[PDB]
This record gives C-alpha cells, sequence and structure tokens, in this order.
RNA sequence: GGGCC
RNA sequence: GGCCC
C-alpha cells in the first residue's frame, strides 16, 4: 500500500518484544539457517543500522492507479470469476447470526476466545472474554453498540500492529524483515463473519481447481485430487509473487468487492461495505499512527479467501491483457492466498505476462531459480504448493505431499515452551511422506526423550485417509 | 482471520 | 497446541 499520513499521538500501544520460541534438541543436530524473528530494536542479531519499525512498514511503497481501460478489463474478469464461483457454490449467502458467527457453522471454525481483542479494547485492559460470551454465543454492551454503527455504515476503526513471533531465515532476521499481524477490533471480525461467513464456509467445502481455491483443503487427502488434475496438462507453472498482500491496489480491491459480493448473489448490502473498510486503514504501532491506502490487512476475517479470489482474477486479467479469446477454460489454477499453481494445454508465455501483472502492481517470478525466466514443459511433479512437492507414493499409486527435509529440520529445531511433544506428533504427520529413511533421521534426536509415532502407523492412517476402499481392499 | 490434523 | 497461508 501507500503510507499517506504519519501522526504521533500521546498514547502508547505497547507491543511484545520477547520470543516464546526456544531451540530444541534437534537444533544442535541440524544447525538450520533459521531463527526467531527480531521483536526488539535492541536485538543483537540485527545488522548495525537496521530500524525495525521502518523495515516493518517498508512493504508499503506504492498504491498503483489503474487506467480506465485496465479498470474496465479488471471488472470484466472479476465478474467472470464471480460468475463461475457462485455457479459452483450457489447463492445461499444470507448473513450469519451473532450466535453462528461466534460458534461457527459447518465448514467454518469458531472464533478464538483468548486471542487479541484489538483497539480501543487493548488500551482499556479488556480481553475478548470480557466483551463476548464464547460459551453461549452472545455479545456484551460494547460489541452490541458497535454492530449498530456498522449497520449505519458510520463505523471507523484502527488496526493494532503486532510483531509476528515466528521462525524466519537468518538473512531476514538479520535484516529485520519481521512479519506483521494487523489485529482488527473483535467486533469488526465478528461482523465480517456475519456478512460473508456463509460464503466462506461454502468455499472451504467446495475447494478445488473448479473455483481455483485450495483454502480449506487437507493436503494429506487432497494432493491425490489436485495432483491427478494438473497431471493432465501439457504445461504447469510455479509462479511466485513478491509482497502479494501489500501490493493489492485500491482499484483492484474495490472492483473485486463490488463484483463478487453483490446483493444479487444473496449477500447483505453491508458485505461489500465492511470489506471496503480494509482498503483505507489506520495502523497503530506504539506512539505512531500510520494511514495506509491500498493493500490487505492480515488480521482481518477471510484474508486467505480474499487473497485467493484476487489471485484468480489477476491471472485472468493478465492473460486477457496479452492474448485474444481468453476464457476461464483456457487454463486451470489452484490458489491459496499468494501461493499459486497454473496449468494449460496452450503454450502460454508467462515471461510476457510480467508487465501485465505490473499494471496491477504485482511482481511475478518463477519459483525455481535455475532458469532466467518462465519456461514451458514443466509438470505437477516439478512444482511446490503450500511448501509441499507432488510426489508419487509407489505403494499405493497416490500423490503425496512431500516437504523438503531442510524445511522439516528448521521446523523441528525450535518450539514454544512446554509444547514439544504435541508439536512432534503434528510434524510427524508431515514427515511421513518423506519416506522411512528420512522420517527416522528427522526424529532421531528426539528418541528416548519424547514419544515418536512409528512410520508404519502414520502410513496406514494416511492410506485410509486418502482412500478408504483401497485400505479395505488390501485385506483381500 | 483462514483452514487442516 | 502444531503446520500452512
Amino acid at each position: 500500500g501507500l503510507i499517506v499520513d504519519t501522526r504521533d499521538v500521546e498514547e502508547r500501544v505497547h507491543v511484545m518484544r520477547k520470543t516464546k520460541l526456544a531451540p530444541t534438541v534437534a537444533h544442535g543436530v541440524f544447525n538450520p539457517e533459521f531463527g526467531p524473528a527480531a521483536l526488539s530494536n535492541k536485538d543483537p542479531r540485527l545488522n548495525e543500522g537496521v530500524v525495525l519499525d521502518e523495515v516493518i512498514f517498508s512493504k508499503h511503497k506504492s498504491d498503483t492507479k489503474m487506467s480506465a481501460e485496465d479498470k474496465a478489463l479488471f471488472r470484466r474478469c472479476a465478474a467472470d470469476y464471480a460468475s463461475r464461483l457462485h455457479s459452483v457454490l450457489g447463492t445461499a449467502n444470507a448473513p450469519l447470526s451473532i450466535y453462528e458467527a461466534i460458534k461457527g457453522v459447518d465448514g467454518l471454525d469458531a472464533m478464538e476466545p483468548d486471542t487479541a481483542p484489538g483497539l480501543p479494547w487493548a488500551l482499556q485492559g479488556k480481553r475478548r472474554g470480557a466483551l463476548i460470551d464464547f460459551e453461549n454465543g452472545t455479545v456484551g454492551p460494547e460489541v452490541e453498540a458497535a454492530l449498530k454503527l456498522m449497520e449505519k455504515r458510520e463505523y471507523k476503526f484502527a488496526c493494532q500492529t503486532f510483531l509476528k513471533d515466528e521462525i524466519r531465515p537468518m538473512e531476514k532476521v538479520r535484516a529485520g524483515k519481521t512479519r506483521i499481524v494487523d489485529v482488527l477490533p473483535v467486533e469488526h471480525i465478528l461482523y465480517t463473519r456475519m456478512m460473508i461467513g456463509r460464503f466462506c464456509a461454502q468455499m472451504h467445502s467446495n475447494n478445488g481447481p473448479q473455483i481455483g481455491s485450495a483454502v480449506g483443503c487437507n493436503p494429506d487427502v487432497d494432493w491425490q485430487r489436485f495432483g491427478t488434475h494438473f497431471a493432465q496438462y501439457r504445461n504447469v507453472w510455479d509462479v511466485d509473487y513478491s509482497a502479494f498482500d501489500a501490493n493489492h491496489c485500491s482499484d483492484a480491491m474495490n472492483i473485486m468487492f463490488e463484483e463478487v459480493f453483490r446483493t444479487e448473489f444473496g449477500f447483505h448490502p453491508n458485505a461489500e461495505w465492511i470489506l471496503k473498510t480494509l482498503v483505507n486503514t489506520e495502523h497503530a504501532y506504539e506512539n505512531k499512527r500510520i494511514t495506509v491506502e491500498g493493500g490487505m490487512p492480515s488480521g482481518c476475517s477471510a484474508t486467505s479467501i480474499i487473497n485467493t479470489i484476487l489471485n484468480n482474477i489477476y491471472v485472468l486479467y493478465a492473460l486477457r491483457r496479452h492474448y485474444e479469446g481468453v476464457e476461464l477454460d483456457t487454463y486451470t489454477m489452484i490458489s491459496y492466498g499468494d501461493d499459486i499453481v497454473v496449468a494449460s494445454d496452450y503454450d502460454l508465455d508467462f515471461e510476457a505476462l510480467k508487465p501485465h501483472f505490473k499494471s496491477l502492481g504485482q511482481t511475478i517470478t518463477p519459483a525455481d531459480k535455475s532458469d532466467k525466466g518462465f519456461v514451458l514443459g514443466h509438470s505437477i511433479t516439478d512444482v511446490t504448493f503450500l511448501k509441499r512437492h507432488f510426489h508419487m507414493d509407489y505403494g499405493t499409486g497416490f500423490y503425496k505431499p512431500v516437504m523438503a527435509s531442510k524445511t522439516l529440520e528448521a521446523i523441528l529445531s525450535f518450539a514454544r515452551r512446554g509444547t514439544i511433544q504435541e508439536k512432534l506428533i503434528s510434524v510427524a504427520g508431515l514427515a511421513v511422506h518423506s519416506g522411512p529413511d528420512e522420517y527416522r533421521r528427522l526424529f532421531e534426536p528426539f528418541q528416548g526423550l519424547f514419544e515418536i509415532p512409528s512410520y508404519r502407523s502414520l502410513y496406514l492412517r494416511w492410506v485410509n485417509a486418502v482412500c478408504g476402499d483401497a485400505a479395505a481392499l488390501e485385506h483381500h
């Protein structure tokens, strides 16, 4: 986005500056080029001259203004994708009740009771539990009044900037490229879930190539579905964006919201309004208040879905800006936020599409840095999606999600205090697809200290998960 | 938020 | 609680 105003008010919004992450026994074995992100300006690991609060917002450098012709084309592409989207999902997009928005419906998880409430509740020392009853699904007097202001469309708010305590590559830790979470007020999150939660649940349930969304997928079971689909096409592209979320221009955001969330598709009129409030935002970091135009906040409800929808429209837009006669059936794609795999039987020049993505303020590069550009003839077994490769399991003939060993090693090298055992069981479900030799090697440092699931038990679990009949047929 | 285990 | 985004 674009930083348009910076103010210094005499009210501190104090941020966390101490990491919950600590090295594990595996850290001394794998020695990863990774570490916890810098949360303080006085972190000794930082380069001698890095100003963390400047590097945090450095992603906001532009809000690209699209021409009249480009805006018209974008609207056309947004309407065409929305047509496809709502044809598959249906038009049952009525507002969620206050109860259902908190408790969650089929395909939508419940709201977290003990997470950050946002502003101005954080300054008043209030939590989410004090403002909202998460057991009975009811709201207090404060949230009640705020919801009525949103209905009148007169509600205004500020985003609370939070440092993301996570493992990052050492080069980015040293540079101070700490990621940020834009924590929105809890009532804004609730009302967004009221406005588009039904839609959001449907997209999770109907995830796949047909809607171009993998949001709500289970890579264990869905890699077979995704893998066999993309295997049918002549060309497959692994496309990377740089600062996707930040580089969404106001024009693209506004037009998308206008075309996708129309009342004629079953939405409440305020669905479009509440999403449009994410375009021009105020951010609170300590004493400074930063006004940003364009870009997507990360703490907003349905950021993954919004980013995914934009990704789908971007591809159609760029192809239509370059080629004549492009439709939704010209290609196929799957997206999860900024992450994307594209495929076609046509030999599409993705290198030529670069300036067309630039007209949206987006920068595309091939994932693999072997070639000096995009090349044809790649298959599904060459690309990465959700940090996972597409590998064939020789035992079953099904596609399996394989994460790189260096990634798994980095994951296993750090943990939040008192969570190591629970973490190991989770990572074991990821590591099983690397094979018995690699699985054993990854969990060797933990042996005798924690319970590690056998490779066998997790393999048999996976076979039944992907195909129940195949597991039963093995007992022929 | 947003899912999946 | 963990992973991915």
